[PDB]
């Protein structure tokens, strides 16, 4: 990985030593990026609903994961399940349980630094994984991208700034998420997010990552070319808000 400090360095240390699981996948790969385009074709707002109990940005919500997932199955284009344990209070068991109960695509959201975590994702039922440019070297990103693709996943490559974007396009990422915060400060910077979205080629599937969201913000981002929205806080606090955001 790359040089890091603060809590990011700690979480990467944890990921490096995270033990791999042995498990049989129970369902085929359901492609998240392909379902997004199908939603786009029919002009249905495509929202990836995040399940996470905690976040360093202050989220703290206890909520039945199955009740949430089965609700979201009726409206969301996919689910993102955070499996980082120390700062997001996620677990592999939660991913496995949700993956065995819904039939929409599942993004495993963690700090992936080694191939065995992608094995974990596949074995537990995820349909794709998140890769973060800021914690990986370019050569690591390229290797893990190819590794994920060998399983038939197209990973979501998460970018924060223009240097991230250059790396992402150089390695051939086809599915790119754009952050609205930066990791170290946590400060929201929506101007930078809109700036980056406009620099991405139109044939890349683009995902805007948001905590709090409103319909007018969604509409503006869609006009700028965003294909889908990865939304956490608004929906963890108020699942039913997804109806307003779509209609
Ligand atoms: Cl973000």
């Amino acid at each position: 990985p790359r040089y890091l400090k603060g809590w990011l360095e700690d979480v990467v240390q944890l990921s490096l030593r995270r033990p791999s699981v042995r498990a049989s996948r129970q369902r085929p790969i359901i492609s998240l990026n392909e379902r997004i385009l199908e939603f786009n074709k029919r002009n249905i707002t495509a929202i990836i609903a995040v399940y996470e109990r905690k976040s360093p940005s202050g989220l703290d919500v206890e909520r039945d994961p199955i009740e949430y997932a089965k609700f979201m199955e009726r409206y969301a284009v996919g689910l993102s399940i955070t499996t980082e344990e120390k700062y997001f209070n996620g677990s592999y068991e939660t991913l496995r349980k949700i993956a065995s109960s819904v039939s929409i695509p599942i993004l495993m959201s963690d700090f992936i630094v080694k191939e065995s975590q992608i094995d974990d994702a596949y074995n537990l039922g995820a349909d794709t994984v998140l890769l973060i440019v800021k914690i990986l070297t370019e050569r690591e990103l390229e290797s893990l991208l190819e590794y994920a693709r060998s399983y038939g996943m197209e990973p979501l490559i998460l970018i924060n700034d223009e240097n991230d974007l250059d790396i992402a396009l150089r390695i051939g990422a086809r599915f790119i998420g754009i952050m609205s915060r930066d990791f170290e400060t946590g400060e929201i910077n929506k101007e930078n997010q809109r700036k980056l979205i406009s620099m991405i080629p139109s044939n890349v599937v683009k995902v805007a990552k948001l905590g709090i969201s409103e319909r007018n913000e969604i509409e503006e981002l869609r006009k700028l070319g965003v294909n889908a929205f990865l939304i956490s806080s608004s929906l963890m606090r108020n699942p039913e808000k997804i109806k307003e955001l779509i209609e």
